[PDB]
């Protein structure tokens, strides 16, 4: 019995714009994870979204603000011509053409709508607790529909008082499309949305360690920013994952310095690129200290320097071995089936 | 054929508190207007609500911010522990116990949720255009579910582009609570919140000049304002006659020769003109918004030029031309529960499926 799934993406931005964060990696990988087992998976996402191979349906409208831009007492916002609202209205309309509906939005409304749907609606939470309304909505969903919530990390699960009631699936990626290369060259990678404050700001600043360039990937937003330390910093634009990975794989190490998934680490490993992260949040469950990467104290600009000088120690083939050992699609396949299948009956 | 209805109140505040606004009068009245015609009506409302003779279930939560205090580009807010969201969740729980659910809340969420219900949801919009997100929600609802949206006035409909596709049910009240009084005292009425920038100094000035003392009705939050009113006018000029209730209002109001109605906002539908007619009171109102379709000019009242003393003074000196018996007959004819019942049935019975 092959089942039919509908994935409703994040409303902060179009899939494959770079603006939807880590959902743009996880959504297609978890989709591919089920299609490989003979399931049908169809995606619904904001207008402007791109997705190879997969039945996609898009809807135009106003993007949802970022959640890490609002307090804890701040309410859920539904602006005019909300894309989120129209995404869900749309899912509701076709609910009977599907066996289950998985939501990837870190948003109140999808959770709230769960009992209003006849088709079972499972939810994959992507961030820690940020809002009171959001935690209350996840909790209400659990209470009525147990097992229907999931998470990637336990450090994510632990920010919730209902934390132990959420499943863990962790995170995967399509290993086949990442080429592991030994050829390293003194470069250094960094991969994300190049925001006003993501880790430049203040992680390039620790690229001085051996005056190393820091080749920067990521979708460039429309506004400007720019020059401190006079311009040894090799740049890149957005580009597909396959162009990313060739350009990335040939780094000596990848840096991560977010404020606190973050399933970028996991891409670097798939190329045998050792990760230097802050010993904080997600990275701790991905990186194995002084083996696949370094996990240093946050906010030093000194610890990182040292970490970057110790890269040659780490076996690059080991990084690639971990990535395969844990983070395959085939394993994430089973874990999704041991999450969703039971909800088709309960 | 009788049916079962579920009425879901406003999330701005409890019923029986003053915070729910005109829903505090509309909801019971429309409810009563169906029960006195065979139907059953239940009510869902926020924690604290007081509502007699009618099955009431109350719901805990944060109240919803009044829509008029937000601008047009502002989003819809759903706060943590929202009474609004919990109301509509509870309604959906019991949806199969009723033939139709009628929403009284001026908010995005109940409108968005209409296709998500198997039981028909009808919406009584209570204010004029305020937001982009609310206007589009009603618009969407109109398209998919024509005949689903009702309004109190054409003046309020006129604020929306799609106003022509809304139904005007007007308004009603329980006439038996209001005593017709054909012989009033030499006094004038004014009803509403006692604060600055609310129309009262206009009504005091025009009353005094006319040679009649004014009697007032409503909430006084700032005593310094009241003493300041006495300072610059007269101790005789204006007289507190209590808060509003409804039985105290119809007692005290019927005794006046006229209601001076001098509001600022571009409506004030505003129940009070209807209630004044119920006691056989002629209304002297500003010629704008709701009263333009309430008062028949020169027969049940006078519609006058806004913010102008001479215009009130002239209307006051023509109150005696107006038959108080007529004021009552138009309240009986246009604003009765009996009359609202057919309109509600004209509107809601076609919306029933099965
Ligand atoms: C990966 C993560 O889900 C993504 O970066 C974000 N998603 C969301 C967000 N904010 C909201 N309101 N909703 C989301 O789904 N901010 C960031
Ligand atoms: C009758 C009048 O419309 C009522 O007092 C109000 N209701 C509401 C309001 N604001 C919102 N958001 N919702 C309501 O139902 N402001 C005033």
């Amino acid at each position: 019995t092959a089942h039919r799934f509908l994935f409703v993406s994040t409303p902060v931005g179009p899939l494959g714009s770079g603006r939807g964060g880590g959902v743009e990696l996880t959504l297609p990988n978890l989709a591919k994870a089920l299609t490989q087992r003979g399931h049908q998976v169809s995606v619904l996402a904001p207008a402007g979204s791109v997705l190879p191979d997969l039945p996609l349906e898009t809807v135009p409208g106003t993007w949802q603000s970022t959640a890490q831009s609002h307090g804890r007492a701040t309410p859920a916002e539904i602006p005019a011509e909300s894309v989120l609202a129209r995404l869900w209205d749309r899912a509701h309309q076709q609910q009977a053409d599907f066996d289950l509906i998985l939501n990837f939005a870190y948003d109140w409304l999808p959770l709230y709508l769960t009992p209003f749907f006849k088709t079972p609606v499972a939810h994959l939470i992507s961030m820690g607790s940020l809002s009171e309304v959001m935690d209350q909505a996840i909790a209400t969903s659990l209470d009525r529909y147990p097992g229907s919530i999931a998470v990637h990390s336990l450090a994510q699960a632990a920010t919730f008082p209902f934390g132990d009631r959420c499943l863990c699936i962790g995170n995967a990626l399509d290993l086949a499309a990442y080429g592991f290369n030994p050829e390293p060259e003194p470069v250094l990678g960094w991969v994300g949305r190049i925001a006003p404050e993501k880790g430049l700001e203040d992680a390039i600043q620790a690229a001085q360690q051996a005056g190393l360039p820091l080749r920067v990937w990521g979708a460039l937003t429309e506004p400007d920013y720019w020059q401190r330390l006079q311009r040894a910093v090799s740049y890149q634009g957005f580009v597909s994952t396959d162009e990313l990975q060739r350009g990335l794989g040939r780094c000596q190490g990848l840096l991560m310095t977010p404020k606190w998934f973050g399933n970028v680490a996991i891409e670097a490993l798939a190329c045998g690129l050792p990760v230097i992260a802050y010993a904080r949040g997600g990275p701790l469950e991905i990186i194995e200290q002084g083996k696949s990467g370094w996990l240093v104290e946050p906010d030093q600009q000194a610890a990182l320097v040292n970490a970057i000088g110790q890269l040659s120690s780490l076996d690059r083939a080991y990084c690639r071995a971990q990535a395969e050992a844990r983070f395959s699609l085939a394993a994430m396949g089973q874990r999704l089936e041991a999450w969703l299948l039971p909800l088709l009956s309960r």
